[PDB]
C-alpha cells in the first residue's frame, strides 16, 4: 500500500543553509512524498533530465504543502527552483538500484548540490 514519508522544507538545519529534512527519500511506486514549508520562501521543482523515464516533470508553488505520487521506479533529483545554487536538493529513491542514478550522479550541477547529494548516497549506503 502507499506510504507517505514527510519533507521538511528549511531555512537551514543539519547540513547548513537551505535544506530539504530528509534529503534523501526511499520509497516505492505508489508512495507519496509530502514537502511541507516549515519556513517560508521555498518550493519543490524536477530538475531537468535528473527524474526518471516516463515520470512527468513537476513544480510547486512557492509555501505549498505539495504531495507528490511517485509510481516511475529510478531517482529523482529535486530541487528548491530559488535555492538550487546554495544546496537545496533532495534525492528520491523508487525501487532497489534506482537506474538512472549515476547519470544523475554525473550530470552537471552546482558543486555544493554535488556535495549534499553525494553525502546522502553515501549515509544510505
Ligand atoms: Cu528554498
Amino acid at each position: 500500500a502507499s506510504e507517505n514519508i514527510e519533507v521538511h522544507m528549511l531555512n537551514k538545519g543539519a547540513e547548513g543553509a537551505m535544506v530539504f529534512e530528509p534529503a534523501y527519500i526511499k520509497a516505492n511506486p505508489g508512495d507519496t512524498v509530502t514537502f511541507i514549508p516549515v519556513d517560508k520562501g521555498h518550493n519543490v521543482e524536477s530538475i531537468k533530465d535528473m527524474i526518471p523515464e516516463g515520470a512527468e516533470k513537476f513544480k510547486s508553488k512557492i509555501n505549498e504543502n505539495y504531495v507528490l505520487t511517485v509510481t516511475q521506479p529510478g531517482a529523482y533529483l529535486v530541487k528548491c527552483t530559488p535555492h538550487y545554487a546554495m544546496g537545496m536538493i533532495a534525492l528520491i529513491a523508487v525501487g532497489d538500484s534506482p537506474a538512472n542514478l549515476d547519470q544523475i550522479v554525473s550530470a552537471k550541477k552546482p558543486k555544493i548540490v554535488q556535495e549534499r547529494l553525494e553525502k546522502v548516497i553515501a549515509s544510505a549506503k
